[PDB]
């Protein structure tokens, strides 16, 4: 049971993560294998797709040590469910008050999302300092981020959205930013045609040019 | 009177609503008849026009089974007046959540405006599944919709804001997107002249290029 | 002391408001002096240096006719602080409701930050109707500003972020526009080496340019 500052340097390590939809929830045994082995071992598991829950308690039992993170959690229910399945910490898009204290008052870390100063005022009054920008190329990108450092130099910020192979060195050049998140390299179609080897290809293929 | 669902579904047969502001109330209608004539029972009169009350009990008068908004409300003497004055429902082009709350306890049906993350959590927060994108192009336009619509998948959304001719099938490829609302054809200039026959060739271009 | 509303008539004969974050106290007294020979007698000073509050209170000391406001104000601690010290008016990022009702409960002028339509809802429910606007480029610049003013007709508006000396003047054509917020005259480098004629230089360049 990390809290939420272990769970952002673990972020920091590892700085992409991949955002994962699926239709059939064992499928989450062979792509974590292959994610694992081609050395990313953590997961966002979306609630945007029903078998969210039970692919993170198969996961968590199949494999005692991954990182796992359940995203786009809107709702109070889905808090409760997705602590009992074994989630690490909790990812949203936007910040919704009774849900970020809900986390709080079951000590369940959260990460939520801001894309404005409104936003990040509420979640720095609520005791936060690590969130999601979201969605980060349509909010104004690597511009926008740099802009909102200026006043808010010790935000820790993970962005999701609009990010490929063509800009995610850009983002992970900014300090402040901990990790971005994305779904090209796990992509649906992919993981129902069960196609590992394109997908062991791809993950392999971001680790190389992030480390360039 | 119609629920707000109702009118939901009315707009989307609708697809175009005029966004009207006028300095003389009288002109609404032969305003609406020309509108009525070329195929768009509906109109959307701004607050932003002193007029703008006296227009709507006009309107409403003459033509009972027109559709009407009552647009730009932002205090609560103009959610009042707007009732009285016979409006169907209120569009806001930001959301207070006063305002909200008000329309909800009159059983007054109202599409209040959001642009982030943040104000679509509010509003899913308070019951409200229909709402307004404001300003659409300055916001980000259509790519910002599609950004949106990943994770808030059951939104449906009307965008108001830098809409034409040239990028009204674009916003309306998008299922989600129930209807839009543009000025162009009833120009101020034009209403300010009397120039009902060239209204009702821009609203019959529009009509057609929609219907493309 | 002047009330809110005389600050806003006072910075629309300024036009364009120095950033300055400085890591020294004592060179405000060598900076204030270069801004004042050459038109400028008005600063911003940023709480996200250490010393901002030392620097207030030299300032107001020596010139006690000159225009100040504390600056990236986040905290009561800071409201309180930069109160005593001297400054006429707080200037912040983003709105919290606290930091603008703590203000408001002192007696003390602020112009809080807004980039969005309920942000400006927001403000306006608190009897505000001078706001900061930022970050001013990257939420859409001159295009988003020209928007919001459709529906908020009355809100005053100061710019600040990514404003240049190629940009002023497209802003300040915008009759709603106060007055701007910038750094590049009064730069980082420039201080440090005690640059005053390159500063005066850069200053005399943007009020010519402004004026033309």
């Amino acid at each position: 049971s990390y809290t939420t500052q272990q769970i952002i340097e673990k972020l920091r390590e590892l700085k992409i993560v991949p955002v994962i939809a699926l239709d059939n929830a064992d499928d989450i045994l062979p792509l974590a294998d292959t994610l694992a082995k081609n050395g990313l071992s953590v997961a966002e598991i979306t609630f945007r797709s029903e078998a969210a829950a039970d692919a993170i308690r198969l996961l968590r039992a199949n494999r005692p040590d991954f990182l796992i993170a359940a995203g786009t959690v809107l709702t109070a229910e889905q808090v409760v469910l997705a602590k009992s399945s074994g989630a690490d910490f909790v990812v949203t898009p936007g910040l919704n008050p009774k849900i970020v204290k809900l986390c709080q008052d079951l000590n369940f870390p959260i990460t939520p999302g801001v894309n404005n100063p409104m936003a990040i005022e509420i979640a720095l009054e609520m005791g936060i300092s690590a969130v999601k920008f979201f969605p980060a190329e349509a909010s104004g990108g690597v511009k926008m981020i740099k802009a909102l450092l200026g006043p808010y130099a010790q935000l820790q910020i993970m962005p999701t959205g609009g990010i490929g192979l063509h800009n995610i060195r850009d983002y992970l050049a900014i300090p402040n930013i901990v990790a971005c998140g994305g779904s090209w390299f796990v992509e649906k179609k992919l993981i129902q045609s069960n196609n590992w080897d394109e997908i062991g290809r791809l993950v392999r293929e971001v680790i190389d040019i992030i480390k360039e």
